[PDB]
């Protein structure tokens, strides 16, 4: 029931970069998921206590969102693309975890999953 704490977007000892394929992911990747249609459930934590879903952190033990991905963009938290993928690819399986196929929220993410893979599928290079 209980919302647990979001997932951290700051760690003063982690190590930090920024690479152009991470800036890439931000400007590009992300601020355009942003804007679609489907992109509004994924842009904050799941609220378990305002949509009365007493279960969802009871299934989903690694919890991301966008909203999330972007402060953590914004902070320079990740030190590659990769690590940034990761939180996407996290996010979209645990909508398919959590829901069943069919579900309008699962549609959403499907939606978003191919739009995501489109805009990665080519990434910049560093000299
Ligand atoms: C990933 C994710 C996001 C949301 C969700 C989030 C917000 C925003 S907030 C601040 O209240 O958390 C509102 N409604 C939601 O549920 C929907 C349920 C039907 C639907 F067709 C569209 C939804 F967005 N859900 C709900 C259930 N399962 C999920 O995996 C899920």
């Amino acid at each position: 029931s209980m919302n647990p704490p979001p997932p951290e977007t700051s760690n003063p000892n982690k190590p930090k970069r920024q690479t152009n394929q991470l800036q890439y992911l931000l400007r590009v990747v992300l601020k355009t998921l942003w804007k679609h249609q489907f992109a509004w459930p994924f842009q904050q934590p799941v609220d378990a206590v305002k949509l009365n879903l007493p279960d969802y952190y009871k299934i989903i033990k690694t919890p991301m969102d966008m909203g999330t991905i972007k402060k953590r963009l914004e902070n320079n938290y990740y030190w590659n693309a990769q690590e940034c993928i990761q939180d996407f690819n996290t996010m979209f399986t645990n909508c398919y975890i959590y829901n069943k196929p069919g579900d309008d929220i699962v549609l959403m993410a499907e939606a978003l999953e191919k739009l995501f893979l489109q805009k990665i599928n080519e990434l910049p290079t560093e000299e």
